[PDB]
RNA sequence: GGGGCAAGAAGACCCUUUUGAGCUUGACUCCAGCCCGGGCCUGUGGGGCGGGGCGGCCGGCGCAGCGCACAGGGGAGGCCGC
């Protein structure tokens, strides 16, 4: 059950990897849990709460945004939406997470923030007097009709201590997620990104 | 032998009764009988198939695109010269 001894090792077999390494420690360390006593026909569905948010925003948090380093935009490309469609499919992948306007809502709304959501983006409203930046640091449950979920844990190098917090929170969620419980899923793996994966 | 509505015989016809019986069925509720399955009786052996668990490995076409994209993640570089 002690998922430490584990964690221990990843950092172990991080010597070798080497990897794009972006804030990660030579890597991505992953979370896969199998699942039991559920199908994708049934409904106990719940969707519940380096890494990167496309700053769709406008003044004040494009300034802060330049100088923490995440991309800002607002009507340059909003127009040129209507020019090409393919376009707002073109920016939704460039941008794993995405982070509107509070201030930039009613552009968006009105035009292809839906259509953002049609390829599968939907930004987080931000006004630029909120802190774009600790909402970064915010930055999930999905059973949908996937019986398999796979989270990362993170590029986290961060303490294993700090690890074993978030492998565990997840693992509560799950079953508080998991109208069985605790008894309704099969495995828990945890891995390096090129690595193999080891048990709770 | 006309009458004594002469005598038998608490009409056996037809009604009534929360009164019966015999028979019937595809009435309601059932019982023997029988058929069927498993347990017990009930020993001493030899096999074979299938499930579950494990456990290797192999696969999967609307073409749009680059081709059969099984999917959930990681992932821009690893370790394919990709």
């Amino acid at each position: 059950i002690n998922p430490e001894a584990l964690n221990k090792h990843i950092a172990e077999i991080i010597e070798r990897a080497t990897n794009e390494k972006p804030r990660k420690f030579l890597e991505t360390v992953e979370l896969q849990v199998g699942l039991k006593g559920y199908d994708p026909k049934k409904d106990p569905r719940f969707n519940l709460p380096n890494l990167k948010l496309c700053v769709i925003a406008d003044a004040r948090d494009a300034d802060r945004a330049k100088k923490l380093g995440l991309n800002y935009v607002e009507i340059e490309h909003l127009q040129q939406f209507n020019k090409d469609a393919k376009q707002i499919k073109k920016f939704a992948k460039s941008y794993d997470v995405f982070l509107a306007s509070k201030s930039l809502i009613r552009q968006i709304t009105v035009y292809a923030g839906p259509g953002f959501t049609k390829a599968g983006r939907t930004p987080l409203p931000l006004a630029p007097d909120e802190d774009l930046e600790l909402k970064v640091l915010e930055c999930k449950v999905q059973f949908k009709k996937a019986v398999g979920l796979n989270w990362p844990i993170g590029n986290v190098k961060m303490p294993a201590s700090e690890i074993a917090q978030n492998i565990m929170t997840t693992l509560n969620f799950l079953a508080t997620q998991l109208k069985k419980g605790w008894q309704n899923i099969k495995t828990v793996y945890i891995k390096s990104t090129m690595g193999p994966s080891h048990r709770i």
